[PDB]
């Protein structure tokens, strides 16, 4: 039966700057939000928090849900891409724990919106959606009667 590739992404914002990971996709250096694929026995925010750590070394929970984007990539892969928002009081050190990621760069909104080296068109959309200022609670895409442990206090 049909099953879409489910992904999560984070808009990490601090001091008027957005966090962006660089990645070499067959021969070209492209930018994306700290993002990746959802795994088995995993909550969507747990996926987002994990991917954030794997790609950037930053350890922080998602705060608000922004939006989900349903789209097909040019390789014909169908995605359900869940975007989250993270505000940090200040810019912090980054270090990828993923050989896929070359470096991280704290970059302005205009620098992304006008960039020509984005992983996908959703990189720019994620900024447009964040700039609107519309944010939603994490519960509205939350787990239900979840069997595994999740967090503490």
């Amino acid at each position: 039966m049909f099953k879409p590739h489910v992904t999560v992404a984070c808009v990490v914002h601090a001091e008027g700057k957005f966090l962006v990971v660089e990645e070499t996709i067959n021969g070209k250096a492209l930018w994306n939000q700290p993002a990746g694929h959802l795994e088995a026995d995993e909550t969507l925010v747990e996926a987002a928090a994990r991917e954030l750590w794997e790609e950037t070394g930053i350890s922080a929970q998602p705060q608000h849900f922004i939006r989900m984007h349903q789209w097909i990539a040019p390789d014909k892969t169908p995605f359900l891409r869940f975007l989250f928002a993270i505000e940090l009081e200040q810019i912090c050190p980054t270090q990828p724990h993923d050989s896929d990621i070359d470096c991280c760069r704290w970059v302005s909104a205009e620098e992304i919106l006008q960039a020509s080296n984005l992983r996908s068109p959703l990189v720019a959309e994620s900024i447009r959606c964040y700039q609107s200022g519309q944010r939603y609670p994490l519960e509205m895409i939350g787990d239900f009667n979840w069997p595994f442990t999740k967090g503490v206090i």
